[PDB]
């Protein structure tokens, strides 16, 4: 328990940056079935299935394009990797391997991937050899669309927003500065002062590298994080094998009377694989938004609500893209060493009442300083940094204590 | 109707502190049904409305967490209420009484209260001798199920809640502070600088003292206020009675098919109850939403919109329980006695133009002064609170004044 | 593209203020049927569709006030329409014209308007010797309903926030300041020191004039702005006659049976009007909340989002009304000539560093200066405009200056 005084106050005299991620899925496999296999304006029965599952794999595309396709000016490549001090090699992307991801982002793409359907549909649409119609016949009807935006899209999105957060602040307003100057805007916005930042940015930057290769010493090696992703692929590719097992093995199970079991029985398969796929995509929709507010909030600027964007006080945010998801780096700023210090409103000198310009009046015992309230940082008591109105004697809890003029 | 004016400017030169409640609830009576009375994988009929009975009962501990449950981080106890002249006496929980709620909240406690179900089923189940299934035994099959957070729990959190908005402030950031400098932040949130709180303080604790006891001396002498939470109470009791009505007189009235109308018309009579409440948890819902986000904008923080957080312009707010619902203590500020003088865009001398570095400058008829554009706290003009650039040409609406230089 | 500098910052040293339309429909055309035409509790068939027609027109009584009855409290005409140069002559409402709309808002009313029934039941209903009874008589049934708040109503309410938004700000807090003033406090909101707008006043003026006459210019002249309004109108006045099309002419098309058939036909009819009448509800109240929450965040105030309240950073923004709809008049800055400049986190003299009290330091090659971050107003180094702490041994990137003491 931390309890009542009327007469200290408590400031923090240490502090320490933290990187952590939040992982988010945003998108979700297009599934969608050519009813020929299962002038044309309508059947009856699998149109009415099919249409939802064209719905809903509009709203994939819908949502990838909400969450990364949130901006569109190209800051270049930053691309030098340095920035101060802080290591921004685990998160710029290199041609040195063709791909152009960063080094996490490579590690997203390998622990979170796929005798099933997502697998086979594609072990059969060969680049050339293969099209979308010779493999809705070579398997019966069901197919998997390609994305609106590929994974290299995404990552190209996701690298014009690393740029942006980098080379400039997004609002405000915005306009492009050195990085650690802008961290030091990141610390006015928290409420510290721009200046503890520059004297300790040696410090900052060890702990921002620390956390930042820790992060990924974690994603192999403890996995117990990338789970929320593993769910969303595989979960949706047990869904397709559940269908096709009942599309392929009730082929011998369940005349025109048999014949309007077994196709009914395909058509109740099919709405059983539907129903699940619409209520899978409320999950999706809600991360997805979920993601693109935060990166409105934690990314596209700085936030002033906390817990939200990483644990702690908000600092800034980088994106970085995972299959059908993104993870977010929240780097956040946390108060340590808090302490109790003798404070007081005014401080009187010559009969007159004086105020901290900015600040609080704090003591070490003996002597009274002005201090920035949401860290330790004591100066002197003098005419620049107090202001002068009214009486020492309208005024509760005052205190004597010199002024200065320099 | 207050026109225009390119020659002057509005200024209040006093002001009033006001302590107003908004009554919000956020809970209704969690019903259950046995349908044993009305390996057990599922009933037919009278399991659908249960299954429903049991989702806006889960619902009920879902919107009590969502408005109270909002921090868990000890403020130990006050508990000397006293904060500077603020008589808290009111508003903190004593051990003197053993139930250790406020004073108002016995008050809430004590309006808001219950040949009715509500109160039939709880004069059957003794805490001992009774227990759930014999009582539902004893009544047909209806029940009403234990909160998830009793009243004591919720005054838990609500002391917490108080602690925390006393000894310190929520967010920003947020660290333990004396009270009347905390007013004092929350005076400059206003936009009226801390000074002018520390010299009013024993008027603003008279204003806020009387405020505080003309509350309690309104919530039992005149009721009209309290019928928001009557209504919730009295009105599902009446639906409880309303269903044992049709229950209980309807065994005389409506074999195997004269039995097939009566039971239906339980059933019936038990829709007519279930979509209902189904009905009322859609307010209850909202006004539980309605009280979360103002325990964050209002409890948890300083709010930025005006009339939300109580009439006027937001300084604080300090909750207090009530049977099914919350009561917010708004404490707010509006300026009085607003005056129209004469203003200026800059101020020329010896050629330069003078801006004030914050605020305006306003005249008295003969001379010139520099003021907070929020309250009206003149001030002579010199070179520490105006700033210099351009020219006494360029400007349109200048004007000649002295500049002091201290 | 605009890529990395560790050495350099951008700043913006010209800029430019435009004004621009966003047009929002917020009502519909409030229908009604009398089903006699088609102690009277209900009827089976006809009430069931015409009480969703009722559900919809109080829906756009809700929505016009939502819109546009948000504040109620007059500032008295301005009249003068000068305000420090801006001329507001098109925008304010004069009683030389009887009407009293601006001269901006008599083209919307005049360029938005309408063999069809919107016109047939108006030309029906002659304010005299016609009454709602014997038109629905004369007219089989159809009906369109008086709005709650007229046209000359919904122009008070803008004329109101008119006078609101240009003698005062609407929030902070709110009171009543010359316009120029007011300005420069947005000019603050921005990021721009108040003196930048006071010395750029007739250049800020003259740029406001010549793009509100554009806006007049380009309504009639240019039309393709307006067509967000000629639909909501046209496309109901054609849903009436579709429906009345069916209602007449198939009198001819379509004994007892042959009766159950026709009138059934119709009931089928009016379950196709009142069903894209529905539809078409969807639009206009996410319209009207659009035009609701940019009235809240737009003309009751100053945004924070950028291109929500017109393109670029917002300034400020004025309604005025339309058949139907309204126009948001977004008022917007947006910086010019961008240019870089070398600059330094901190300033190294006689062993001690200093930071800039706020802005950055930016050098011209030779000399160094302090620098409002937002807009190229170079100024001195001095002991005023800097402050001191810590050493020049601790800091990455120091650079040595003079600095000054006047």
């Amino acid at each position: 328990c931390v309890a009542y005084s009327n007469n200290s106050i408590a400031i923090p005299t240490n502090f320490t940056i933290s990187v952590t991620t939040e992982i988010l899925p945003v998108s979700m496999t297009k599934t969608s079935v050519d009813c020929t296999m299962y002038l044309l304006q309508y059947g009856s029965f699998c149109t009415q299935l099919n249409r939802a599952l064209t719905g809903i794999a509009v709203e994939q595309d819908k949502n990838t394009q909400e969450v990364f396709a949130q901006v569109k000016q190209i800051y270049c490549t930053p691309p030098i990797k340095d920035f101060g001090g802080f290591n921004f090699s685990q998160i710029l992307p290199d041609p040195s391997k063709p791909s152009k991801r960063s080094p996490i982002e490579d590690l997203l793409f390998n622990k979170v991937t796929l005798a099933g359907f997502i697998k086979q549909y594609g072990d059969c649409l060969g680049d050339i050899a293969a099209r979308d119609l010779i493999c809705a016949q070579k398997f019966n009807g069901l197919t998997v669309l390609p994305p609106l935006l590929t994974d290299e899209m995404i990552a190209q999105y996701t690298s014009a927003l690393l740029a942006g957060t980098i080379t400039s602040g997004w609002t405000g307003p915005a306009l492009q500065i050195p990085f650690p100057m802008q961290m030091a805007y990141r610390f006015n916005g928290i409420g510290v002062t721009q200046n503890v930042l520059y004297e300790n940015q040696k410090l900052i930057a060890n702990q921002f590298n620390s956390a930042i290769g820790k992060i990924q010493d974690s994603l192999s090696s403890t996995p117990s994080a990338l789970g929320k992703l593993q769910d969303v692929v595989n979960q949706n590719a047990e869904a397709l094998n559940t269908l096709v097992k009942q599309l392929s093995s009730n082929f011998g199970a369940i005349a025109e009377v048999q014949i309007d079991r077994l196709i009914t029985g395909r058509l109740q398969s099919l709405q059983t694989y539907v129903t699940q796929q619409l209520i899978r995509a409320a999950e999706i929709r809600a991360s997805a938004n979920l993601a693109a507010t935060k990166m409105s909030e934690c990314v596209l600027g700085q936030s002033k609500r906390v817990d939200f964007c990483g644990k702690g006080y908000h600092l800034m945010s980088f994106p970085q893209s995972a299959p059908h998801g993104v993870v977010f780096l929240h780097v956040t700023y946390v108060p340590a060493q808090e302490k109790n210090f003798t404070t007081a409103p005014a401080i009187c000198h010559d009969g007159k009442a004086h105020f901290p310009r900015e600040g609080v009046f704090v003591s070490n015992g003996t002597h009274w300083f002005v201090t920035q309230r949401n860290f330790y940082e004591p100066q002197i008591i003098t005419t620049d940094n107090t202001f002068v109105s009214g009486n020492c004697d309208v005024v509760i809890g005052i205190v004597n204590n010199t002024v200065y003029d320099p």
